[PDB]
């Protein structure tokens, strides 16, 4: 079919998706956006309370516009901003290591990104740099680090009772295991505290340039969920984060906040603003992918 809703025009097959996304355009106002599309005859159907858990974080910083839901032949579709390219793009340009000037850009602002989820009475529980994007030039965006992928995403505030959601465990997992934190892969139920983790084990993976359990296999998923769990418990937090003390600060608070608990946003951002300021960076979004030819589909 040609269109989705009464304006988008419905363009070629984008990124490295089966489908999935489109590019579009919006003929109305000649502004080209992205194509999210689902199969009505999907089996786990994800898109519509994603897009649901997009009205409840409504307009924000660093969270892309969303212009349209609803049906695209046999298809529901979805018609959101179309942003730059994810941190993981980036990351494979830069040769697999970011510096601690770029990563700490991006943690400055991811921190933030995350408070605002959580202020919003959303947990994210898919930290991985895929879901991470900065924008496009055209919107004066491209220096901003974008949040996407809300498929995942739950209210752990109660909405009639106020109640923060209670403590259980037994719960499956699915996740990315390679940025997942402990508790996670113990089966416990998510809160603030796992996204948090899973940011500082993303941001020791940039700097690193890998994870010391990245290359784990088994014959099953729920094998090698535990096998990447079992060493991330048996490596040391000052191993992980060795030249880095602000992320193992970073990370054992993170680790050792408990389940209910607010985390100190202030405080962790702090952490790595003194460190920026300490080192003589400047915070002027030179990022180390800026002069390099990025990806685009136009
Ligand atoms: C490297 O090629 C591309 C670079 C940037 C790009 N822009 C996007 N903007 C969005 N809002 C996107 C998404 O919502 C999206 C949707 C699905 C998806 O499946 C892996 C990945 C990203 S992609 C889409 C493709
Ligand atoms: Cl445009
Ligand atoms: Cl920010
Ligand atoms: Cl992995
Ligand atoms: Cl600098
Ligand atoms: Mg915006
Ligand atoms: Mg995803």
């Amino acid at each position: 079919v040609l269109m989705v809703g009464p304006n988008f025009r419905v363009g070629k097959k984008i990124g490295c998706n089966f489908g999935e996304l489109r590019l579009g355009k919006n003929l109305y106002t000649n502004e080209y956006v992205a194509i999210k599309l689902e199969p009505m005859k999907s089996r786990a159907p994800q898109l519509h309370l994603e897009y649901r858990f997009y009205k409840q974080l409504g307009s924000g910083d660093g969270i892309p516009q969303v212009y349209y839901f609803g049906p695209c032949g046999k298809y529901n579709a979805m018609v959101l901003e179309l942003l730059g390219p994810s941190l993981e793009d980036l990351f494979d340009l830069c040769d697999r290591t970011f510096s601690l000037k770029t990563v700490l850009m991006i943690a400055i602002q991811l921190i933030s990104r995350m408070e605002y989820v959580h202020s919003k009475n959303l947990i994210y529980r898919d930290v991985k740099p895929e879901n991470f994007l900065i924008g496009r030039p055209g919107n004066k965006t491209q220096q901003v680090i974008h949040i996407i992928d809300f498929a995942l995403a739950k209210e752990y505030i109660d909405p009639e009772t106020k109640k923060h959601i209670p403590y259980r465990e037994h719960k499956s997992l699915t996740g990315t295991a390679r940025y997942m934190s402990i508790n996670t892969h113990l089966g416990k139920e998510q809160s603030r505290r796992d996204d948090l983790e899973a940011l500082g084990h993303m941001f020791m993976y940039f700097l690193r340039g890998s994870l010391p359990w990245q290359g784990l296999k088994a014959d099953t998923l729920k094998e090698r969920y535990q096998k990447i769990g079992d060493t991330k418990r048996a490596t040391p937090i000052e191993v992980l984060c060795e030249n880095f003390p602000e992320m193992a600060t970073y990370l054992r608070y993170v680790r050792r906040l408990d389940f209910f608990e607010k985390p100190d946003y202030d405080y962790l951002r702090k952490l790595f603003t003194d460190l920026f300021d300490r080192k003589g960076y400047m915070f002027d979004y030179e990022y180390d992918w800026i002069g390099k030819q990025l990806p685009t589909p136009v």
